[PDB]
């Protein structure tokens, strides 16, 4: 049993909620929050921008200290740092920016990054400014991901379509 809470199921691990992911993290607090970030993890707008906004920036400064340090990310890759008064760890996952022309086939790569973590809150990766067509998105969160996966999707008209048209 989790503290999850309205989700509705889709599959054995899946489960979809009309939320903005970042209430969900500070009601749940859970272990895992999916930011979705970008390569140089400059939490600008969207999810990212949204999460740091709620960490009164606190991510966005341990970031700049990791890419100083490590370099950018992977175009499909991730990194785990704290996730703040939001969750115990944030992992950060680059998906696929179809506004920047990256190869839409990283998303699988994108989500596989979730399998490291059993339980997870997460945003449907490369929807919303990533400029991802969002079904192919779920199917691919769908088909990708075995861990358990509780997905926030902001965006009701979006949620709508996705529940009501998921295979
Ligand atoms: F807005 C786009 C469209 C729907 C998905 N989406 C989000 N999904 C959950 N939580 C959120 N908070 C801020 C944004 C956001 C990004």
């Amino acid at each position: 049993v989790n503290s999850f809470s309205g989700y509705l199921k889709l599959t054995d691990n899946v489960y979809i909620k009309n939320a903005d992911i970042v209430e969900e993290a500070k009601k749940v607090k859970p272990t895992v929050v999916v930011n979705a970030a970008n390569v140089y993890l400059k939490h600008g707008g969207g999810v990212a921008g949204a999460l740091n906004k709620a960490t009164n920036n606190a991510m966005q400064v341990e970031s700049d200290d990791y890419i100083a340090t490590n370099g950018p990310l992977k175009v499909g890759g991730s990194c785990v740092l704290s996730g703040h008064n939001l969750a115990k760890h944030c992992l950060h996952v680059v998906g696929p920016n179809v506004n920047k022309g990256e190869d839409i086939q990283l998303l699988k790569s994108a989500y596989e990054n979730f399998n490291q973590h059993e339980v997870l809150l997460a945003p449907l990766l490369s929807a919303g400014i990533f400029g991802a067509d969002p079904i192919h998105s779920l199917r691919v969160c769908v088909d990708t991901v075995r861990t358990n996966v509780y997905l926030a999707v902001f965006d009701k008209n979006l949620y709508d379509k996705l529940v009501s048209s998921f295979l």
